[PDB]
């Protein structure tokens, strides 16, 4: 089951605050996915969500309004719900009020909205044809909940989207999601790693101390060999490595390697051999 539909399942039995909030949520369904025909007295809803379809049926039941037909129009296939038109449906001003607006948002989201699995993306969207509706919705999201949302063009439709995981949680909780807010936080909190600047400094020092102690140990090993047997009496490939280290004592192993067409690991293996040889003569 998609993460999005799991969120929508939580909303199927959210309370019906009042008749006004019920009609406001229905208007959300109507605006997003309703093909309205006042003359023939019907509304055709096209829904890709079963959670959304069940919520729509529960709203119509609350209002005591009959739904006449439920069919699948033959992934791209969708649910067609035909219901009776009532002028009361269109009388509500859904933005005027945070209670009315939250119900409108729930309707918009259930019918035409979706949300990405936050393990992969931060994305919650609402698809809508009308341009005014989307702008007004975006303004009310900001005024009421301080939620910043962008807008996207798709020719067939336009998308309102929220990319802040903070704003997404506020949005979801506002419309009545509960269980899944905990799962989202466990995912968000688990991607995080916080702080210690002193731990960072400690780590950087430790690596620098390792590198310095190694380099000193290389130099010391080369000096002992030079004193006791002569570098000229090393195997040719170790001899060049000993000289390059001794002549370039502040270079990294990578940079020492470049001077002999050797990789860092190659020059490092040779330095280890040189140190092994120098144990003969003294502490290294
Ligand atoms: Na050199």
């Amino acid at each position: 089951r998609t993460f999005s539909e799991e969120i929508k399942e939580e909303l199927v039995n959210v309370p019906f605050g009042s008749r006004e909030e019920v009609i406001s949520e229905l208007l959300g369904f109507i605006k997003a996915r309703g093909d309205l025909d006042v003359k023939s007295r019907h509304i055709v809803f096209s829904l890709h969500s079963f959670a959304a379809s069940r919520r729509l049926l529960n709203l119509m039941k609350y209002l005591s309004k009959p739904v006449s037909e439920i069919i699948v129009e033959k992934k791209k296939r969708y649910i067609k719900i035909t219901a009776e038109y009532s002028e009361s449906f269109m009388v509500i001003e859904p933005f005027f009020d945070v209670a009315l607006f939250v119900s409108f948002l729930r309707g918009l989201f259930l019918s035409g909205g979706s949300m990405t699995n936050p393990r992969y993306h931060y994305h919650l969207e609402i698809n809508l044809f009308e341009e005014e509706t989307l702008a007004l919705t975006r303004k009310s999201l900001k005024d009421f909940f301080n939620i910043n949302a962008g807008i996207i063009e798709l020719r067939n439709t336009r998308k309102l989207y929220i990319k802040s995981i903070k704003d997404i949680l506020v949005f979801l909780e506002a419309i009545g999601v509960q269980r899944k807010l905990e799962e989202i936080d466990r995912i968000v909190t688990e991607r995080k790693v916080i702080g210690d600047v002193n731990r960072t400094v400690n780590f950087i020092e430790a690596n620098a101390i390792r590198t310095a102690n190694s380099t000193a140990r290389q130099i010391r090993a080369i000096e002992l060999i030079k004193e006791n047997m002569g570098l000229e009496n090393l195997p040719e490939d170790l001899r060049r490595v000993a000289l390059v280290r001794l002549r370039n004592k502040e270079l990294s192993l990578r940079e020492l390697g470049k001077k002999l067409n050797l990789t860092k690991s190659q020059i490092y293996s040779k330095l280890k051999r040189i140190i092994k040889i120098a144990e003969r003569f003294g502490d290294v």
